[PDB]
């Protein structure tokens, strides 16, 4: 099982979701980015895990769920079985992750990818060890009603360039971002 990683878009005014959405309107590149990133596994004969809560989860369109070419997990509480579509389900973070010890899938998954939301993020930014945040600084604000927790920078190095990621601004319908990559080892 490879590294931990979160990745998020987040507005100036760090919002991440409005009415169940994204708050702002689609950005086809920021969506090929993010299916790239948590799609491409370094492994053959291994797939990316994706982690996400329960609201995240039913946010997807469900013509496009379960999230294609990725093992996908739904963290909850209150759901007896993984929703139709999924075959994991974690009470925690810390569960799913421990989940991945065991052998049905410790031999199939390669890199963790937590894809939201908010509480998810949280659990994992202050969860011991390596982690990366894949960032995306879209820079304008949306009005929003979930939001992306501050990133800790005692704890954190932005990082100027990362692999493959390209460092300049990216700019569709209007909206201008860059993606950015922060790193801890603690
Ligand atoms: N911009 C982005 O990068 C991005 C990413 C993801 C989602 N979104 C947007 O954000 C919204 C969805 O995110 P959200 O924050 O509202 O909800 P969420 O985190 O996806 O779902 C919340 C629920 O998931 C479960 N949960 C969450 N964190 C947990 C944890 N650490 N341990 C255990 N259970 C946990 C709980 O369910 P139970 O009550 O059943 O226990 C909780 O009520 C939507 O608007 C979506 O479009 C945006
Ligand atoms: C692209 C946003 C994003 N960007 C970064 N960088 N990180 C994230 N975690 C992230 O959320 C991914 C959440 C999964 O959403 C979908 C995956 C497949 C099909 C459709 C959706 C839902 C629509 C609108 F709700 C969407 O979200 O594109």
């Amino acid at each position: 099982v490879g590294s931990l990683n979160c990745i998020v878009a987040v507005s100036q005014n760090m919002g991440i979701g409005k009415n169940g959405d994204l708050p702002w309107p689609p950005l086809r590149n920021e969506f090929r980015y993010f299916q790239r990133m948590t799609t491409t596994s370094s492994v053959e004969g291994k797939q990316n895990l994706v982690i996400m809560g329960k609201k995240t989860w039913f946010s997807i369109p469900e013509k496009n769920r379960p999230l294609k070419g990725r093992i996908n997990l739904v963290l909850s509480r209150e759901l007896k079985e993984p929703p139709q579509g999924a075959h994991f389900l974690s009470r925690s973070l810390d569960d799913a992750l421990k989940l991945t010890e065991q052998p049905e899938l410790a031999n199939k998954v390669d890199m963790v990818w937590i894809v939201g939301g908010s509480s998810v993020y949280k659990e994992a930014m202050n969860h011991p060890g390596h982690l990366k945040l894949f960032v995306t600084r879209i820079m304008q604000d949306f009005e929003s009603d979930t939001f992306f927790p501050e990133i800790d920078l005692e704890k954190y190095k932005l990082l100027p360039e990362y692999p493959g990621v390209l460092s300049d601004v990216q700019e569709e319908k209007g909206i201008k971002y860059k993606f950015e990559v922060y790193e801890k080892n603690d």
